[PDB]
């Protein structure tokens, strides 16, 4: 059929473009998370979008600093399925891509793999960065 609204958020979100996602549009997709309907397309569509290769790694290193995003601040099932599926994230710690340019676009996303992975299996962690990202989230709302 046609995307729904979240799946539209998290393509966007996630774009092939020379940019990284917004705070605003991260928080909007957190927010949807809670959806029950929402959190399987949401979750779908990341695992959909970090599966790419070379010169389409924006697509790949979005997907990771969405998922990140919603790690922090959506809601903890996120957290719960990232950990379920822990192999899909650690195999990005490989992914390579140096350009035409010789220059190395992939240890971006071999970086931020390796944290990522970081983040979810340093369970005491989780916590404080979670309330850290909240409160941040939070700040972000009361601020123009």
């Amino acid at each position: 059929h046609n995307y729904s609204e979240a799946e539209i958020k998290v393509r966007e979100a996630t774009s092939n473009d020379p940019w990284g996602p917004s705070s605003s549009l991260m928080s909007e997709i957190a927010d949807l998370t809670y959806n029950v309907v929402a959190f399987s397309e949401i979750m779908s569509m990341i695992w959909k979008r970090l599966n790419d290769h070379g010169k389409n790694w924006r697509h790949v290193y979005k997907a990771m600093t969405l998922m990140e995003y919603l790690i922090k601040t959506g809601s903890e099932r996120v957290s719960q399925q990232c950990k379920e599926n822990m192999y899909a994230v650690q195999t990005l710690k490989d992914f390579q891509y140096v350009d035409r340019d010789g220059k190395d676009q992939g240890v971006n996303v071999r970086e931020k793999a390796k944290q990522l992975v970081a983040l979810l299996r340093d369970e005491d962690r989780l916590r404080e960065e979670r309330a850290h990202a909240l409160k941040t989230k939070e700040k972000l709302a009361q601020t123009a």
